[PDB]
This record gives structure tokens, C-alpha cells and sequence, in this order.
């Protein structure tokens, strides 16, 4: 299909919830065509934070991020914000003709918030349409509970480019079991 | 589970999109139960009151129609809307789930995967341009749902 019709997936994972005070400490970026159909793994970089904010996490956040390896990896990180920007951006712009493709994810308005503060560059390139994944798992859930119950449940967190395929999968499950 | 399905469905207008120096000029709110019916209509409100206050009377509207933490915000292109209200009105949301029903996520996969149903699918108030909202969801329920 044309390259103005595919979708930019990204998933991010950050120290918290708090826009002003958390920062993002991974990202992945994945292309597919309007149909799901997989088209380009974008960069999985870990991005270096400080320690004080590490350590200022939550209980929830502090466990799932050290059982998954991340919180090491930030830790040993050497691409800063701008870095991780710059390599995302680019794939992108070498991917997608500019301002046309949607940002698409599970819960992505959260994701969007931390894109917009600290990656705007990147998020000029997209389009302004969202394609949210938890909003159709909401609607299979009270309009499709049969269909709900045999989708697989997630795996366990590893890197944020696992977390996109978990979404996209997720996705096209909806799409050959409640579409019409 | 059916009080749990319901859905907190709102609108908002604002003065522009920058989360630090714009405000919200209007709010309307309302329930639906999971299969889209109006179960109860709330204010609709130009902040004339103030934000703290139309905060209590919204809050007070969900607290005797949904159970804390389950039921999600509803709306079209809410995602703009959800970071004014995690904002200006963080007790609201602490009632609602941290998911969002957005139905420009199913406009997009309807534009997408059902064209024809896309090109015949089908305001001075905030609370009007929810009963839209509800409206246009129905529509892709019945034109592109299985």
C-alpha cells in the first residue's frame, strides 16, 4: 500500500506517571502498513537518566523495571534524550512522508504526553490521528467477551520493541475475530 | 460486571493545546452503560463557575453512577482532553480507570479497513457534541463490528 497509509508504533518506558518530574528511560519505534502487516523495526534504545530518579521511582515501577533488566541497562547508558530523538526521528522520516502516518500503541496517550514535552521533533513528523489498541480491547471486552477471553494474555516485559509486537499482535487479533 | 462496563463519557474546550498555559473554557460529562445507552446526563459547564467547583460537581455526578477505579473515560480525541483533566482535575479522575475509550481510534480503522462504510458514516454545546460522539461509535458498531 502507499507509504502515506502505514502506521508508526512506538512504545516508551519511563521512571513514572508525573509529566513534570519523570523521564523516559527506553523506546522502540516499528512500521507497519494499514493492514498490520510488518514493514520495519525503528531503533530499541535505552536512554540514560540519573541516579536520584532511578531511586525516587515507585515500588511498582522499582520491582518491574529491575526484574526486566532495564534499570541496569539505564545505568550503563551512554544515548541521551536528544541522541535517542535524532536516531528515532530519522528512521521515521526515512519510513514515512511527513505529517501524514499516525502514532499507534496500547494506552499511547500516555506515550504521547512524554513524545510531546521531550521528543516534539519527532512528533512533528507524525500525523495528528492516534490509533489505540486499549480502546478496541475495551469495546472487545463488553461487545465481543467470548472473543475476549480466547485472545492470548501478554507476555512478560523485556524491551519496549517486545512490547510493540505484543500491541500489534494484540491489534490484528481484534481485527480477525470482532471486525466484520 | 455490567457496573464496571459502564463508560465515563466527557467533552472539553479549551483555549489551545499547551497543557501548562491554556485552560478549560467548557466540560460536559455524561454515563453510558457498555451497549452505548444514556444511562444519566450531567452538567454542562462554561468556567459561568469556577474550575475547583465544576471539579466537585462532576466528581459528585460519577461517584453515584460508576465504582472507583473501573470505569473508563469515554470521548473523541479524549487523549487531548484526559491530560487537561489528570491536571486541573486529579480527584475526577482517581474515580475513573487508567484506560480511555477513544472513538477517532475506531473512525481510523474504520477509514482504513471499511472505506465504503467510512464514506457514509455520519456543535454549539459540549455536552451535544458527546451525544455525537455516542452516535458515531454506534455507527461503526453496526457498520464495521462483526
Amino acid at each position: 500500500g502507499a507509504m502515506a497509509q502505514r502506521m508508526v508504533w512506538v512504545d516508551l518506558e519511563m521512571t513514572g506517571l508525573d509529566i513534570e518530574k519523570d523521564q523516559i528511560i527506553e523506546m522502540a519505534c516499528l512500521i507497519t502498513d494499514s493492514d498490520l502487516n510488518i514493514l520495519a523495526e525503528g531503533p530499541n534504545l535505552i536512554i540514560k537518566q540519573p541516579d536520584e530518579l532511578l531511586d525516587s521511582m515507585s515500588d511498582w515501577c522499582k520491582e518491574h523495571h529491575g526484574k526486566s533488566g532495564l534499570t541496569k541497562a539505564v545505568k550503563e547508558s551512554t544515548i541521551t534524550l536528544q541522541q535517542a530523538e535524532y536516531e528515532f526521528l530519522s528512521f521515521v522520516r526515512q519510513q514515512t512522508p511527513p505529517g501524514l502516518c499516525p502514532l499507534a500503541g496500547n494506552s499511547v496517550h500516555e506515550d504521547k504526553k512524554f513524545l510531546d514535552k521531550y521528543m516534539p521533533q519527532f512528533m512533528k513528523h507524525l500525523h495528528y490521528r492516534i490509533i489505540d489498541v486499549s480502546t478496541v480491547k475495551e469495546l472487545c471486552r463488553r461487545w465481543y467477551p467470548e472473543e475476549y477471553e480466547f485472545a492470548p494474555k501478554k507476555a512478560a516485559s523485556h524491551r519496549a520493541l517486545d512490547d510493540i509486537s505484543e500491541s500489534i499482535k494484540e491489534l490484528q487479533f481484534y481485527r480477525n475475530n470482532i471486525f466484520k
